[PDB]
């Protein structure tokens, strides 16, 4: 028996409303550009979105963004999501100046606000998660292994009901942010411009002279001269016959990777939530430089 999981308007609010927020958040990304060596928060934020709805199983419809259950300690010290709590607390003040916004609607929205801010695609996006109690934090061991190959990436994903080419145009977020060994067990970023979104990853994957190498984890990972780093997991998308043509295609066509990165981005987001037909139609939301701001 699957739940079922309904949107639900925060009281009121319209586009002018979630605007607003974007708005604090990009503001704030612009301000606080120091961390992690001048990247900013960018990328960590990206990644927030996507730890707090990969957690999705399609099967029983538990996990996913909308019930923001990141807030709890069991998913909030879960060992996938060390680093995170950097993005968290980027986000406690915007939470405060706008405390009508439910959880899931902040963590996804941070992530939209990201991608747009650093020069990425728009990414639709609707509001309506509801906070939902504790007990339905999903446990540890829901978020993928790194160590692993492309049947095991293929597998994955398909709890997330994403195919082949969403998986590929998801893995492009790689350009973004770096590695951090105390987090995770790897070091190094994946491309030299590291808050700015483009499809440098799938060029760097086939371009650069990739060495395995062990870092000072024992973990191993792929390496460069340039002083970049593939994951197995990344790497393994031009190991696989299935990935390798659809990362050719990326490596070819910016604004293909962009059309099928916002799709795919977007259904991550919504992935597990019931949209009522009277529900609002999808928000795009203007950059800061798009309001002139
Ligand atoms: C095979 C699945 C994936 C694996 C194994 C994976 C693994 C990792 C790891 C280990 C990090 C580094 C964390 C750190 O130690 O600082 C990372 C970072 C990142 N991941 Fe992935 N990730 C996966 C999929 C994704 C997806 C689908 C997204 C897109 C939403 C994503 C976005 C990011 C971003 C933006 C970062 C950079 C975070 C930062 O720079 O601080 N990742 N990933």
């Amino acid at each position: 028996t699957p739940l079922v999981h309904v949107a639900s308007v925060e009281k009121g609010r319209s586009y002018e409303d979630f605007q607003k927020v974007y708005n604090a958040i990009a503001l704030k990304l612009r301000e606080d550009d120091e961390y992690d060596n001048y990247i900013g928060y960018g990328p960590v934020l990206v990644r927030l979105a996507w730890h707090t709805s990969g957690t999705w199983d399609k099967h029983d419809n538990t996990g996913g963004s909308y019930g923001g259950t990141y807030r709890f300690k069991k998913e909030f010290n879960d060992p996938s999501n060390a680093g995170l709590q950097n993005g968290f607390k980027f986000l406690e003040p915007i939470h405060k100046e706008f405390p009508w916004i439910s959880s899931g609607d902040l963590f996804s929205l941070g992530g939209v606000t990201a991608v747009q801010e650093m020069q990425g695609p728009k990414i639709p996006w609707r509001c309506g998660r509801v906070d939902t109690p504790e007990d339905t934090t999903p446990d540890n061991g829901r978020l993928p292994d790194a160590d692993k190959d492309a049947d095991y990436v293929r597998t994955f994903f398909q709890r997330l009901n994403m195919n082949d080419r969403e998986v590929v145009a998801l893995m492009g977020a790689h350009a973004l942010g770096k590695t951090h060994l105390k987090n995770s067990g790897y070091e190094g970023p994946w491309g030299a411009a590291n808050n700015v979104f483009t499809n440098e990853f799938y060029l760097n994957l086939l371009n650069e002279d990739w060495k395995l190498e062990k870092n000072d984890a024992n973990n191993e990972q792929w390496d460069s001269k340039s002083g970049y780093m593939m994951l197995p997991t990344d790497y393994s998308l031009i190991q696989d016959p299935k990935y390798l043509s659809i990362v050719k295609e990326y490596a070819n066509d910016q604004d293909k990777f962009f059309k099928d990165f916002s799709k795919a981005f977007e259904k991550l987001l919504e992935n597990g939530i019931t949209f009522p037909k009277d529900a609002p139609s999808p928000f795009i939301f203007k950059t800061l430089e798009e309001q002139g701001l």
